[PDB]
């Protein structure tokens, strides 16, 4: 095969992208290559053997909060793949974790496989489709070298967790809970692009703090840990082919 | 210079829901992959009188062949169709559950006034309203006057069933209709500034006495014919009119 030459990061919140942007000296795109009048942000750069791009769903028109959730993440994954034809996608972001599954605040996890906990369609065939079980691209050398934790990720468009959500998340044996991962994998699967995840724990879903409060409290520090890992991930990938990880 | 509507996109989640409409207007399946290669998405195009008509579906899933329902695939095809096909107006036609307390009956084909999500709960200020994603459908007063369709709020979520948490939000948002793509089509259409209108045909009563999946499957064929019937009259009404006339 050929060495990986192009990597796209899909990152939901702009402050989580920014340190990575600055670290690799990436520039904000000016020519709206993913479509006109869109709030989306793309940062581009060439670093050693890798073209590097980072896409975010951008600041919402009303208030400028990050356009989080499965739909915007799915849109930018699709558009950036079609526009750039990367070798690999990395969906980097924050997530909730389970203490009983070994998750701690500030851990940056790799993901083995990914599901939805909030697409409940109680009809055969549709049920499995809804769950949308998908495997992350195998990166055994990356995991070993960086000494990263790993677990199943469960995706849904809510930050909190209803009773029904929790039953499905426990049943699927997830270590991690986010708001976009499985939608990224659906699009990547559709377009035959390998996908890796980097999910950084801001809050303990089985813990003694409310989710929204804990997430907001740890966001700044955990973002920094996520940048430290994503940086190492980029350097590791440089000059390797997909077989090497 | 402004002009009468020349191009319409239909976004339809299930192929069987799209076919009656395809047959009615003699549309043919595109072979040129206008939205991108290697995808399961299906596009039908044709010309009826003064209007070019595109019907797009998220396609049958690779595993078992079932319709790729839900907000993500709908929002992708909306996005790709807008960019490639450059429509004047989008119509999101599909089936939905209805609340009989809100005046909905099985076989009713509604015109949506506005749209929300009931399954994006982000209990943080600013994020909360964003998650709900309240959006107004394009104003079509004359169409409503002509066609006499019931109207009401649509509430969107990626589940066919309704958890207790979903219900609380659906009740408080005073929706008449419940579906699986609507608010996401609206989101995408807003982003790209395309007028969107919704035709939602009631297959099951969320506050009735029949299990949802069961009632939906039972009524799907007859309600799909009803939906074709309304969409046909919508297409014929739009013909020759500008946006501001509906
Ligand atoms: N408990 C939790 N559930 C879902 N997403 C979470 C989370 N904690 C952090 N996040 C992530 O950070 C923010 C969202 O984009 C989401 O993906
Ligand atoms: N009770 C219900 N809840 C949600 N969606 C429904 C529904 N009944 C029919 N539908 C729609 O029909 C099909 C799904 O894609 C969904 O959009």
């Amino acid at each position: 095969l050929r060495p990986i030459s192009s990597v796209v990061f899909v990152i939901a919140m702009q402050a989580e992208a920014l340190p990575l942007v600055n670290k690799f000296g990436l520039s904000e795109t000016t020519d709206s290559p993913l479509g006109k009048g869109l709030p989306w942000v793309l940062y581009h750069g060439v670093h050693k053997d890798l073209r590097i791009n980072v896409v975010c769903p951008g600041r919402d028109a009303a208030l400028g909060i990050d356009s989080v959730g499965t739909v915007p993440a799915s849109l930018i994954t699709f558009a950036s793949i079609q526009a750039l034809k990367p070798d690999i996608i990395i969906n980097a972001g924050t997530c909730g974790g389970f203490k009983v599954k070994g998750a701690n605040i500030g851990d940056v996890f790799l993901v083995s496989d990914v599901v939805f906990h909030d697409r409940r369609i109680p009809i055969p065939m549709f049920d499995l489709y809804g769950v949308g079980l998908r495997q992350a691209f195998s990166t055994p050398n990356l995991l070993k070298e960086l000494n990263l934790k790993i677990g199943r990720l469960s995706t849904g468009d809510s930050l909190d967790m209803s009773t029904q959500d929790e039953t499905l998340i426990i049943a699927n044996d997830a270590t991690l809970k986010d708001m976009e991962g499985a939608a990224v994998a659906y699009v990547a699967d559709l377009l035959k692009i390998p996908v890796v995840f980097l999910k950084a724990v801001t809050d303990l879903v089985d813990g003694d703090k409310p989710t929204a409060e804990e997430f907001l409290q740890n966001l700044t520090v955990v973002t920094a840990a996520l940048e430290g890992t994503a940086t190492k991930v980029i350097n590791f990938i440089n000059g390797r082919n997909l077989s090497d990880l």
